[PDB]
């Protein structure tokens, strides 16, 4: 039918497919002229699309010349000097940008949904290079991480580098905005891993406690010792877990600042 | 007629003009599922389209926190061993790298904020407030300003911050690299809106006319003259207009400068 046509052409463009439709262009109805104007419109989106999804994949390519650099720099050190334990810190982070940098490449080149790449994975896993890497920038910055509890086998199902990246988050955003201690408690019951992270510092007055989860905003006090201050952050992992059927909330931490807490279901086989 | 509703929904889409068409959603005829199917595409376009936004913003923020821990790690190098050649190579890739970031965290800060609204737009009315606001700039510096044609009510559709700043930084990087005058020359026609801006200050030299438009690119030439900071400008620019049907050119301007021309198609419906 040609309306079936149709049906058929806009559900296809919908999942991403923007590939031209002969079909529509079939039978010299009333339709040849909404089929003619449908063609042209699915070249006229990629011709859009082409756009970002270019100069993006442009930018990722001059983020990797220095990176390059870096990379044939640390390993040239390697040969000169020993393997010293920070030479392999330097290195180990130009290669977790190695793979942001191809990530910025392939997820530009999809250009649709449900490649979130989710996978079974288990709590311990996870978070454990998350907070090792945590807990060596608090010795740096003279701050105080204690792991009350640590996380254990427990099945979860997603993607990994986006609830990676959730908790790195809250515990860095933890690290900063503290005083002197961070603590971050993990809890396990059969329905679901519940992560607690609070900090020494000032807290966040009440009516804010929402408002932080926004994209590109900053509490109106952070906004006066700023410096690599964005506002990204929690807004990334407030949809992270979201996405991950779980939630995320911010509290008055018992330790005077602030609370964050990140609930996740369980994977049940 | 149900075929219409159709033909004329396609052609608006393919302008840019992804709002929802409950037109195509009257009449319980056979259309009412290619209409429903054609709104959920819509909504589809419009979530990928925004989609490699929020990757950028969300990669560049994430590519910020294992280059701290490379950064972190050099300068506890620094203090074991000593201040190796290659270790300053190591430093300054991590240095530029960082400050790329940093400009490639603002860019993405701001198009979020221009992509923030997509709608039908008169000419006149865009760049009006942009051509003042340069003109009273121009004065400032004693540098002339002289706007060959006006814009008018000619139609577009898209983003007005988007396109608002596209202008407004060919004006001012004309401004800025100007010697003493700069010339704007609007021109429309059935197809599209021309505009050409003219600099007296100098050009760039053939070969590096296409570079410019690269992310973080600054040429050399114009790399002592101002401290700068990040060469996206252009690359915005050039996004911008590309994702909005048209395309950006930088030619040797008569006035023995730099020109360059914004071609944008109009809005027809
Ligand atoms: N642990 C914390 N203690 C106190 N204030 C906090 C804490 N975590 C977040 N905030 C507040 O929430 C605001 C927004 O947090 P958000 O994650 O959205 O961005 P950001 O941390 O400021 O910057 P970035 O994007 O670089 O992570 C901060 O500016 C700060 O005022
Ligand atoms: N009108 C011009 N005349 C001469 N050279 C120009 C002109 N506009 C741009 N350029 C050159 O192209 C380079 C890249 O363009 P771009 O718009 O990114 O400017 P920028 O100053 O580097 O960055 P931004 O405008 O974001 O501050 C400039 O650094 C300069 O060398």
């Amino acid at each position: 039918k040609p309306a079936r046509k149709l049906k058929n052409a806009a559900d296809e463009v919908a999942q991403g497919n923007l590939r031209q439709h002969p079909e529509l262009e079939a039978g010299p109805q009333e339709f040849l002229a909404a089929g003619a104007s449908f063609n042209q419109m699915v070249t006229a989106l990629e011709r859009m699309m082409t756009s970002q999804q270019r100069l993006l994949s442009d930018i990722s390519h001059e983020l990797r010349t220095p990176l390059t650099r870096l990379q044939l720099g640390t390993a040239l050190l390697r040969r000169r000097s020993g393997e010293s334990k920070e030479l392999e810190r330097i290195e180990t982070e130009a290669q977790r940008l190695d793979s942001m940098i191809n990530d910025l490449l392939v997820m530009s080149r999809n250009q649709q949904k449900n490649a979130l790449v989710s996978e079974t994975i288990k709590a311990n896993q996870l978070w454990s290079e998350v907070l090792d890497n945590a807990a060596f920038e608090a010795e740096q910055m003279g701050k105080s991480l204690t792991v009350n509890f640590p996380p254990g086998p427990w099945p979860l199902y997603g993607n990994p580098n986006a609830l990676e990246s959730a908790l790195e988050n809250i515990v860095r955003n933890a690290l900063r905005y503290s005083h002197t201690k961070i603590e971050v408690g993990f809890a396990v019951d059969k329905d679901g891993i519940t992560i607690t992270v609070d900090d020494d510092g000032p807290g966040v007055s009440p009516e804010d406690r929402e408002q932080i989860f926004r994209p590109f905003y900053r509490t109106d006090e952070a906004r006066d010792r700023e410096s690599g201050g964005t506002g990204l952050g929690l807004a990334i992992v407030e949809t992270a877990i979201q996405q991950h059927r779980g939630w995320v909330k911010a509290e008055d931490s018992p330790l005077g600042g602030l609370r964050l807490v990140i609930w996740l279901p369980l994977y049940k086989r």
